[PDB]
């Protein structure tokens, strides 16, 4: 609402209020090719996102935590003294992309690329995904993981030659049995458009979700709320 940098105040003012969001993803997980639509909205003064997802093609055939991340970092909450640091913002509205390998440990990996822009006054997170090398009686595979989030805090860092941000972080995934099964991170994110972006000074994003069902859905879908806080300058 009032920032003396003007770069800064381009970027909030396409995120005051509360903004709509679809999510759209295409996947393939071993030769299981799944689709996943999902809608809501997003309010970044709070940090927060409320969105349900669907599954179109049928049962998911991959556990919905292990998706979590996969299926929108612009609605982070910036406090107002870290502010320059919101790379996320600054890319809109022509908007950014999103590329990640995530490795399950003892099992197969997921490669991602997303795409996140606006179209019109919609915020829209198109996806792309390609899993492969899981094991058929494996956590994944099996459906072993328990249907919760655990609370994490991530780096991110700067990629000055890129003009984007990278990321590296691991994700613990509760098993049904009491032990855990670990998702190693890596991402890169450089912007669609070609005009200047906020490159960040190294910081952190604190994140907590809530995962919940629709007791009147019957088809197989995911109900997400998620908080997500910058941190780490003082």
């Amino acid at each position: 609402h009032h920032h003396t940098d003007p770069m800064v105040s381009k970027g909030e003012e396409l995120f005051t209020g509360v903004v709509p969001i679809l999510v759209e993803l295409d996947g393939d997980v071993n030769g299981h090719k799944f689709s996943v639509s999902g809608e809501g909205e997003g309010d970044a003064t709070y940090g927060k996102l409320t969105l349900k997802f669907i599954c179109t093609t049928g049962k998911l055939p991959v556990p919905w935590p292990t998706l979590v991340t996969t299926l929108v970092l612009c609605f982070s909450r910036y406090p107002d003294h870290m502010k320059q640091h919101d790379f996320f913002k600054s890319a809109m509205p022509e908007g950014y992309v999103q590329e990640r390998t995530i490795f399950f440990k003892d099992d197969g990996n997921y490669k991602t690329r997303a795409e996140v822009k606006f179209e019109g006054d919609t915020l829209v997170n198109r996806i792309e995904l390609k899993g492969i090398d899981f094991k058929e009686d494996g956590n994944i595979l099996g459906h072993k993981l328990e249907y919760n989030y655990n609370s994490h805090n991530v780096y991110i860092m700067a990629d000055k030659q890129k003009n984007g941000i990278k990321s590296n972080f691991k994700i613990r995934h509760n098993i049904e049995d009491g032990s855990v099964q670990l998702a190693d991170h890596y991402q890169q994110n450089t912007p669609i458009g070609d005009g200047p972006v906020l490159l960040p000074d190294n910081h952190y994003l604190s994140t907590q979700s809530k995962l919940s069902k629709d007791p009147n859905e019957k088809r197989d879908h995911m109900v997400l709320l998620e908080f997500v806080t910058a941190a780490g300058i003082t």
